[PDB]
């Protein structure tokens, strides 16, 4: 039979210039602090064009933990980032696309995820879509707050 | 006439492994967030063995702001970092030495600063010593808290 793939599309404006928002959000070493969702973020190797890194989440409200490896390709020149899952997990596939658009007073981050769950996975498209929206919004809001706070150079 | 140079010696134990404490404290991009004292931390160039970077403080209680360039040389293999001021400012000289010692449950950071103020500088050895101790302790405590918090992988 046929079915539709899943997708998430979230945005948030960070009151800081592109350079800072880009540098912070792409500083993998800081991810476990920047993202409340990530317990670990380990770069495994630099595939030249991009890199492969392992991510592991902090347990969610139910105690579930996710861990996977993804190939990430940042492209500062194009103010864009793309990545996709490479392991055999519940996701048939999962790819990401981040854009950083200049707006009055800051940078608007837009994160898009396109995926499809394997049949029988603990989470189906509907459930995972809800889970990802919740965590993504939480992550983007924490990141906004952290960046804007460090961006203040006064007292 | 003769006089004695100044020195500060501060320590704090961070409940995290060397790798994490080292990586975080040497991630210059994160300094404006890690250190409440730094408004900016910009790497200017990589002098091969080390690098030169510009630092600018957030105003202190009196509204005073410091900005300087220093040559920093991290040496992970030796678990040590050394740096020194290169500009013509109120400091006749200022050099730093950080050590990371393994202790039960964590890493003890020890930061030592050796310096001497130029005569006529707004701050003399005594005043600057007090200022540096206050800010250093504040910085080390914030860093301890941040690292230990991100180090927790549970809920």
């Amino acid at each position: 039979g046929s079915h539709m793939a899943a997708r998430t599309d979230n945005s948030i404006v960070v009151n800081a210039p592109f350079e800072l928002v880009w540098d912070v959000t792409n500083d993998i070493e800081a991810w476990p602090e920047l993202f409340s969702e990530y317990a670990e973020a380990e770069i495994l190797r630099q595939d030249g064009d991009g890199f492969d890194f392992r991510l592991k989440t902090r347990p969610d409200a139910n105690g579930r933990v996710w861990e996977w490896v993804s190939h990430r390709v940042p492209d500062k020149g194009s103010r864009t980032v793309r990545a996709h899952r490479v392991e055999t997990g519940p996701f048939a596939y999962m790819n990401l696309h981040w854009t950083y658009r200049a707006v009055a007073g800051g940078t608007e981050m837009r994160w898009v995820q396109e995926f499809d769950m394997k049949p029988g996975a603990p989470f189906d498209n509907a459930h995972m879509t809800a889970h990802l929206n919740t965590t993504t919004r939480a992550n983007m809001e924490r990141i906004k707050k952290i960046i804007e706070d460090r961006h203040r150079e006064g007292q």
